[PDB]
């Protein structure tokens, strides 16, 4: 008995993105030419002008109307009042999110060496999209997916959901090692748009965007996998005392909106550390002991309190910081193009004679607040 | 043979529901004297007649007058118009859900022997609230459960997501034994109401009921459970095809909205044995073999088809009846509530020598439409 025990591995991820990419000058233009926000726009310069996001894509072409696609109309109304009812705001959620989140899947299941019939559990994952018959319902139309197939719908987790799903997913997996499990997440922001007077809003223009990110899960043994294979090995939350106006979320007529704290980047700083050390000491590890980081793209405060927090360098972060500057925040999505970097620098060493990552670290941050995180070891 | 199988099996449940029980002759009265309800009139008391509900149970006193709590206000307009933002709506879910499942928990755990301590897993269940921090995050507050327990919130899944929280809660408890995981499902359709001017609304008005119920789930082997004990030995899915129309959730600006066609119930006579003779069929057992049949008690028409499909007498689902009549549709919890009614017979069976049920299968159906049910068997 040498050993036989069951690691939930990722056999496979996707990224994917909506039409537009949005430069940050073009989203300052727009949101400065919106009447209201007239009076606004010295602080939108500010959160705009220092976001050290380039760049963000978005579903709808109202952003970018100079290179706008043929067929595809603006959402939002002529008289720039942008208000449209929630459930219309979820429609077109649905609208676009099916041709997106169906292509990621695919490119998801291709990853691994399987055919769609080799899902057994599907995990669909947002914040931003609640529909009638859902997503999961989709997905399986569209690319054919066993009728029997187990639907979970995990919905309004916040930025963290990934985590959630991931548990969800490892779970299932460990209990059934020959089985498949598909992970999806995606959320689509630029269909709850509002531009409101406050700042907070307007932070929040500045920040959030549109992405979708699969994952296919495996029950794997130490025998089944090439050499430098990594496993999510364990699992870590905490529910963080005294953060309760952290992240504060809402569903309102005109669009599902967001909240976040002033202290909210002093609430990771003085927690942060907690969680990491707690996690680590499970497995007679130190902060030394990670190679690498995938700290959820946030915002800039997200990452440098972190960073503040767990004392590392931008090198450490820099695959966090370079979601943030190509994609912004695209809410729960994020952290997975972050582990999608870090999966492609593992393997390019490993291509080479290099043993790639030992061990490696994935966190965000949920409503509570909590920090959810996963540690990927080699099996 | 392999004896280390694993088993997930109920270890406690606790059944709940909020203050105020409202009759159908009340809440018929309540019906017929809102204003803007006049082209629907004379139908209402047919509707309320042939519903096979005798009672149900609500958040807000604005069913029961007379009977409101010392200090708690009519939440509606005294417009008798109906017309409340689904932000102030879903405020409400908060207000009134939080004591509801804090009780409900703080039983269910009590039934399992188990103390706040030793939950490792929290799993809420809402199609009628979503929460910036989540119920999951007021249960550890008011329960005071470890806060590093796994947490996942299951939304918008209609009726059935019991079922797909029973799944989550095995999945995490076979793959670690020695652990124990909580499922709770929380609704309050109560704080939808909107009294609109049509003939599908004004159904489900009659139907639809505020209600919870939670369960905590343990990982088993062959003889580590009294003599007697059922356990979810398996869960099966199935979409239907053509049956999109069948059940469709939106979230509109003036609260969460249901929306069934006429042809459900044909839907689910049509589909009904394709889903249960597939149950069986993976375990070699016919429809003979079952004991237990707990059947969603989604209204009137709904348990006749699934009588008519699966050839079942009045009195198998005599239980169905029981919760519908008393209850009313909770959603989620509705099938948890029959559930608990044939574990009352089956644990006073046990008490006095009796073998008790030794096969059950309780099923619901979710939006697309599909089937989603687990098989409970003797070990
Ligand atoms: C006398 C009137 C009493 C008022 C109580 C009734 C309220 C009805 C309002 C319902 C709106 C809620 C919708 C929530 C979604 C439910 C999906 C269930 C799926 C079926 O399957």
């Amino acid at each position: 008995k040498d050993e036989q025990t069951v690691y939930p591995v990722i056999a496979g991820m996707a990224i994917g993105n909506p039409q537009y990419r949005c430069t940050q000058n073009e989203a300052l233009a727009v949101a400065s030419k919106c009447p209201g926000l007239e009076s606004i726009k010295p602080v939108l310069e500010r959160i705009y002008g220092n976001s050290r996001i380039g760049s963000r894509y978005f579903a709808v072409p109202d952003f970018t109307p100079g290179r706008a696609a043929k067929g595809d109309p603006l959402f939002y109304p002529a008289d720039g009042s942008y208000q449209v009812p929630v459930d219309v705001r979820l429609d077109k959620f649905k609208e676009k999110a099916v041709p997106l989140v169906s292509d990621v899947a695919r490119r998801a299941i291709k990853e691994a060496g399987l055919n769609v019939e080799d899902i057994s559990k599907l995990v669909v994952v947002s914040s931003t999209g609640f529909l009638g018959p859902g997503l999961d319902c989709e997905l399986i139309k569209n690319l054919g997916l066993t009728r029997s197939v187990d639907r979970t719908l995990i919905g309004f987790m916040g930025c963290a959901a990934a985590m959630n799903g991931f548990r969800n997913a490892n779970d299932y997996v460990t209990a059934n090692p020959g089985k498949y499990a598909l992970m999806i997440c995606v959320e689509l922001s630029s269909v709850h748009t509002t531009f409101d007077d406050n700042i907070n809003d307007a932070i929040l223009h500045a920040i959030f965007a549109d992405g979708c990110a699969a994952a296919v899960l495996k029950g794997a043994r130490k025998s089944e996998c090439p050499k430098g294979t990594l496993a999510i090995v364990d699992n870590h939350a905490w529910l963080m005392e005294g953060t309760e106006d952290g992240i504060t979320l809402a569903i309102k007529p005109n669009g599902i909106t967001c909240t976040l704290s002033k202290f909210l980047p002093q609430y990771i700083a003085k927690n942060i550390a907690f969680f990491a050390d707690g996690f680590l000491k499970k497995h007679k590890l130190g902060r030394d002991d990670v190679d690498f980081w995938c700290v959820h793209p946030g915002g800039r405060r997200i990452i440098e309190e972190a960073q503040n927090g767990l004392g590392l360098s931008e090198e450490q972060t820099a695959d966090s910081w370079a979601v943030l500057g190509e994609y912004g925040n695209m809410l729960s999505p994020s952290v997975m193009f972050v582990l999608s970097r870090v999966f492609k620098r593992h393997n390019a060493a490993l291509a080479q004679g290099k043993p790639g990552y030992q061990t490696g670290m994935a966190f965000s941050f949920s409503p509570g607040v909590g920090a959810e995180g996963i540690l990927l070891r080699q099996i």
